[PDB]
């Protein structure tokens, strides 16, 4: 299925278990597994925790299920454009398909994908197509900050540093990018968990 495939032959294989998937994420990051009930982000592997059960020093959402996710999960970049993604490919000289070299990932009854497959998208439908760009991303330890704007690194302090970041009184817009960046570099570290294929 070329591409397809591709998605498929390094499924998802379970943290706690370690059971093996033969499936595509698409754009969904909620996975729960069949052997051991295990509830995780297919994109970071780490664990869903339910209400009063989070490790998280300061998780501030504590009493409810939710998890917690790396920068470069594909929980966040899977709602990037395909051409942000390509764009931060390109940047790192990482070939990338947009032809073939409806989708047609088999997901489940187990039945294919089946949606459109725009041109540009290497004959994958749009969330298949950010996926496979995604693994590339992760393969590469690429880290997607290089590329946000000012308020995604504020945003990104507040989640990672737990501090919200005000700009110094005359700084440039560039020199208060290039502060907010260069702080998440060096203290908020890539996905430790994330499943990163060869390159
Ligand atoms: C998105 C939705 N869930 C699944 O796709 C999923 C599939 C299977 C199992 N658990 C799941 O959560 C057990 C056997 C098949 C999550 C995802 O990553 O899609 C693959
Ligand atoms: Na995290
Ligand atoms: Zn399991
Ligand atoms: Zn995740
Ligand atoms: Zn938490
Ligand atoms: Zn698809």
């Amino acid at each position: 299925q070329g591409l397809a495939m591709y998605l498929q032959e390094n499924g998802i294989d379970c943290p706690k278990c370690k059971f093996s998937y033969a499936l595509a994420r698409g754009g969904c990051m909620h996975f729960h597994c069949t052997q051991c009930r295990h509830q995780f982000c297919s994109g970071c592997y780490n664990a869903f925790y339910a209400k009063n059960k989070c490790p998280e020093p300061n998780c501030r959402v504590k009493k409810s299920l939710h998890g917690h996710h790396p920068r470069d999960c594909l929980f966040y970049l899977r709602d990037w454009t395909a051409l942000r993604l390509q764009k931060l490919l390109q940047d790192n000289n990482v070939m990338f398909n947009t032809e073939p070299p409806g989708c047609r990932v088999i997901e489940q009854r187990d039945e294919a994908c089946g949606k459109e497959t725009p041109a540009g998208y290497a004959g994958l439908c749009q969330a298949h197509y950010k996926e496979y760009l995604v693994s590339l991303i992760n393969a590469h330890s690429l880290d997607p900050a290089t590329l946000y704007e000012v308020e995604e690194l504020e945003t990104a302090t507040e989640r990672y540093l737990h501090v919200r970041p005000q700009p110094l009184a005359g700084e440039d817009p560039p020199a208060y990018q290039a502060r907010l960046l260069q702080k998440l570099t060096e203290e908020v570290p890539l996905g430790q968990s994330i499943p990163r294929r060869r390159k």
